[PDB]
């Protein structure tokens, strides 16, 4: 875990991934491989909840789980998910996490990463 | 329902009156007098669901002197309007936090007020 702490803080000094994408909150101690995004203790607790086909809840490894993570992104997720055209900023985390556009972004977060 | 239909038909043009609050679907044909707010047949059976301390539902072919100068006093755009600009607004609100929010409650009082 030493090699990979490196990495991981290149990443979080990065692009919105010092603050839980959900919810905001500093500092998110957490992730979702998935779609290479940060979330805070709270917000995991919720993601556990989707099932890991739909969102893969670590604590801050495998190679491929960095390189997911240097492949997506908060802002980047964000972004994304918004340019989509049946984007709800409404959505549940089940809605939004079951939706077309998260699935698209976790091809594309695989796909990167391979 | 003849002094009825006319004032109905008058506060149906009134803004945003024509699409449903909640799913904006066309034609409402449904009300909560609660806030002066038209609603599909759907929504109205979803606010009958609220209960009757937060959505007073009635049909526009189903009335009240009262029940008629609230929907005067309130409207769809109005009541969207007002809620829009309380600092507790969320637009992502569920149906249950929306009534149940303090913003609601306000609207419900301006409406009774300006009802009497
Ligand atoms: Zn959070
Ligand atoms: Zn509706």
């Amino acid at each position: 875990s030493p090699r990979t702490r490196k990495v991981l803080k290149e990443v979080r000094v990065q692009d919105e991934n010092n603050v839980c994408f959900e919810c905001g909150a500093f500092n998110p101690q957490w992730v979702s491989v998935t779609y290479g995004i940060w979330i805070c203790l709270e917000c995991s607790g919720r993601h556990r909840g989707l099932g890991v086909h739909l969102s893969f809840v670590r604590s801050v490894w495998k190679d491929i789980e960095l390189e997911k993570m240097k492949a997506g992104g908060n802002a980047k997720f964000r972004e994304f998910l918004e340019s989509q055209e049946d984007y709800d900023p409404c959505w549940s985390l089940q809605e939004k996490y079951n939706s077309r556009a998260a699935a698209l972004f976790r091809d594309k977060v695989v796909a990167l990463a391979e």
